[PDB]
């Protein structure tokens, strides 16, 4: 099995320093350029996805769509789950970044940030930025919905998906072809290579460049993980 | 129920005057804008699509991709189907359709083109605009997949999916989109309407613009389909 | 690929010489040991069904669950279609089948019966013998559902179902086990061996008897069908 | 939202003193009058399953048809998962209950029978009732299979289930059945109704009996659950 994974580009609120989370924002003209140059790399590299999985949030979805263009493979079957949204920023969400920083200092930043099990307070039910309630979500348990997350929380929110449903595809010899998020993308690759709860806060996915990873008959690595240009991720 | 039916904008044999059918050409810059429109035409006059169905073809499926884009329902289930492709042109693929109205004169040109029953003649399967042995359609029985098809041919492998596949969604209170193509269009709009063998020929189906059904419960129309720009309709 | 087809048992109304068609009635007592007997021999000639489909017709759908019990495979995928259903009989639903021989007479006896593509007469749709409105089929498009008809229009109507959903198993080298009845299977097996519409009034496929299909890339037959007991079924 | 959890009855085991667990057991003579039993109490007490959820073992899947064919909705959409599954019992599956007993003693014995969350030890992997590799669940991420379990570990990977493929179904106004197990209706019967860590061990679902819930838009009941036959269950 061999499985791949794409991050998407920068947001039109990337662009203004807002903290996105589950706020389904659209992708910046400059990140449907990276979604692009992905899906030249997949078509380049001689890596062709047999079905699509995404989440639920636009950006992602449209990566995919510009990726999957770009290499010849748009007609391939589609998939789209909540467990692959990003990590909801609770309260944080359309926040203006800098602002929070000197409001919060730079510990609690940090910690809200790049912490592995610290989620940022819970978001109020009415706010604006509030998708308690959202259509896309309506066929889901209500309960299950999370109004606030850490690295942590979207790891087991994640894994079901993962073990029953995309499995499946990679265990029946298809190539996968993920199109996610930051904190999704790092969570299954936490998992993927074994990494500990400490370590994970130094890992980085850089966007637009298509991860790839081949597995064993049980999902575990046969080999290390390769970008399709590595220059470009190193960099 | 609700269905809307969306034509994918112009390709790109278009301006080099190509029988397209199954090839997978894709949209042009042109055939990108009427996407957008369709899409802004939904949103614009409040047509809001629960679930996708589109062809096995490229155009209509990056149609749909940009239409929903602008109407921010890029997130709803997609489901593909080669029953939804547009009719295939058997050997006709990828020739000058000027080039052809001169070697078999302007009634045959005429027939291969809008006659209900008579198909083109069969492709070569080793025909360089042959879709035999793609991938897209390695999961189907072979046997089926078409050679040449007419409007007859087409309706006659639509159906089965619009019967089981697509009336389920609709039945079960779904807006229902289908991003397809001119012909298999045309073949549902007979059948919805039940335009005759005879008639069905003259019928024509705007790019980009959203063509909107409100059916009953026997799926058959409770009033006449409008599309949502009906001045540039027609 | 390896296609497995078996045909349900005596129902209670055969039992009583009664045309059945559409009608849902359950499989007589005979039946029932006509398909545990189905499932020992799938078992002792070593056919192992990776998946299966029904009709939604609760006399297939029996033998299918009995089948399976027998046979230690009760866990894999099921699904079901009207498109494998048994012929409709038409106006001769719910009719002695020796008072129809009465009635019409011979000629036009072995018509309604025999013939490829003359259908019954039109069933009432108020007749108590109507699967019109039945809430096994309120999901399917209203038109499309039958109210008679004849080998030539069942083979029709089950085609596409072949084509697309069960050839998607067959071509995925999955084992493919089909529990339907008498139409249904003759007209895929007419289908699968290029039997004329003259020769098919020909053709019988007993109950309870596994027939089993080697079939290749292009779903055509490789080697001869064959049951899994040949003397009971040439019997 | 309408559901109606079905336990199954009794096995080839229940006359053999065997920790049984995953293994796939099946029913016993009893055992498939006592689906026939739920399957005549939801057609008389007028209760009309829309669609069906099973575990992979066989027992549960028995029930479900034979309750189903006396109920007349044979027809019906069915389901099936590992995550509805049996609580694994580890080295003491195919294991004398007795012989237990002696092993490890009375505390030890209720510990990992009654606990909420001390689980048995791991069965060792060529164990002839390990379930290691059994077809059933080869398209499942071998990482996540049990090889062991606790009421506690049940809830955590049954709940994915319930919340994403479940609770579809139910938000959609169907009426969902479940035909699971003891210690997985028991799993989901803690949740819904909030029950303590504790107050769990002090439940029990009588077998082929339908337990009912009328629930409401947060898949909280409405009312309290009922059974088919109130004064059997007691
Ligand atoms: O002129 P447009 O409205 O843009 O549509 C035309 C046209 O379709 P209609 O005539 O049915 O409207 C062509 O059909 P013919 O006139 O040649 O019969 C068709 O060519 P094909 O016959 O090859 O389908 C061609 O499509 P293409 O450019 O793919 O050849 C193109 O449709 P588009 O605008 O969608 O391209
Ligand atoms: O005593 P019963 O009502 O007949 O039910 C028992 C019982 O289940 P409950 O205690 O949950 O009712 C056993 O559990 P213990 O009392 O021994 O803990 C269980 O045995 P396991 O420990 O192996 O689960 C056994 O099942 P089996 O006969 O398969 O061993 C059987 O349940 P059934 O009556 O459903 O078989």
């Amino acid at each position: 099995p061999k499985l791949v994974l794409v991050r998407h580009g920068q947001s039109e609120w990337n662009e203004k320093n807002l903290f996105t989370g589950w706020v389904d924002v659209k992708l910046s003209a400059k990140g449907q350029q990276e979604a692009a140059r992905a899906g030249e790399l997949l078509k380049e590299k001689k890596v062709y996805p047999d079905v699509l999985y995404t989440s639920k949030l636009s950006r992602a979805i449209q990566t995919a769509n510009i990726a999957l263009e770009k290499a010849d493979r748009l007609w391939i079957p589609v998939n789209r789950s909540w467990r692959l949204n990003e990590r909801h920023y609770g309260d944080l969400q359309g926040k203006d970044k800098a602002e929070t920083l000197k409001k919060f200092g730079e510990e609690k930043f940090n910690t809200y940030r790049r912490s592995f099990d610290v989620p940022p307070p819970p978001i109020d039910a009415s706010s604006p930025f509030s998708q308690k309630g959202d259509e896309r979500y309506k066929y889901v348990d209500p309960n299950v919905l999370p109004e606030t997350e850490s690295l942590a929380l979207v790891i087991d929110r994640l894994l079901p998906y993962w073990q029953d449903v995309i499995a499946k595809d990679l265990l029946s010899g298809k190539t996968v072809m993920i199109a996610a998020h930051g904190n999704s993308l790092r969570g299954l690759v936490k998992h993927l290579e074994g990494i500990s709860d400490a370590d994970i806060a130094k890992l980085n996915i850089p966007t637009g460049i298509p991860l790839v990873f081949e597995l064993d008959e049980n999902l575990k690595p046969s080999k290390p993980s390769y970008y399709l240009d590595p220059e470009a991720a190193a960099a």
